[PDB]
């Protein structure tokens, strides 16, 4: 999930090229991969356009959980002389089948999370507790308003135990912890072979915490 036009999609000129030469690297990531585009450096005078492609010179964004099929995103590393050498980036947008599994605090009517909560449900003792059961391969996520702190604060990474304590996680993957929107993903291994349950707490003084709890079953994906 690279596109290398530097060292890989080589765009350098051939001696007394007449016409261009143009590399194409198409993508197929999976919703939040990591996708990384190389294109220019110190000594490899190369730009990309648009210069951050999907709203040395090197590139990395991860493309959010949608549930709106869209047309593939095209992006050109350019190489110039008028002969251009271009490098094409084709990235399919993977698109959910469901929403994601979790809790959106933020609003009751979420794009991304299966489960969500109106300003009114989070307003004013007791807990608001948003509790999802997860199995191999499931990705899941919550948002917190982001108003409010989380903790423990790198949640996924580490979590609190329902019985115990702080735990570093279970072979969570893709995680995301994405402090602008409060928005936390990662995905569960493809196989899960006990059965887990923890939990993160999003909290702002004077108001009901948002507890998002995981129960993660035994499974095989």
């Amino acid at each position: 999930l690279t596109c290398d036009f530097n060292d890989v999609y080589k765009l350098e000129f051939h001696p007394n090229q007449q016409t261009s030469v143009t590399k194409l690297c198409n993508l197929t990531p999976n919703v939040l991969e990591k996708v990384t585009i190389k294109c220019g450096s110190d000594k490899l005078n190369y730009n990309l356009y648009p210069p951050t492609c999907f709203e040395i010179n090197e590139v990395s964004f991860r493309i959010p959980p949608n549930m709106m099929p869209e047309k593939p995103i095209y992006c050109f590393c350019e190489n110039k002389k008028d002969i251009i050498n271009r490098g094409i980036v084709e990235i399919i947008i993977p698109s959910l089948n469901e929403k994601v599994k979790g809790c959106d605090f933020t609003t009751s009517e979420s794009t991304i999370f299966s489960k969500g909560y109106s300003i009114n449900e989070i307003s004013n003792q007791q807990d608001i507790v948003c509790t999802v059961k997860a199995h191999a391969n499931d990705l899941i996520g919550f948002k917190c308003p982001s108003n409010y702190s989380v903790e423990p604060h790198d949640c996924f990474v580490s979590a609190f135990n329902l019985s115990g304590k702080n735990e570093n996680l279970l072979k969570l993957t893709n995680i995301i912890m994405d402090h602008y929107n409060n928005t936390f993903y990662s995905r569960l291994p493809s196989l899960i072979s006990d059965n887990w349950k923890f939990f993160c707490v999003c909290s702002k003084d004077n108001e009901k915490k948002l507890v998002f709890t995981v129960e993660a079953s035994i499974s095989s994906a």
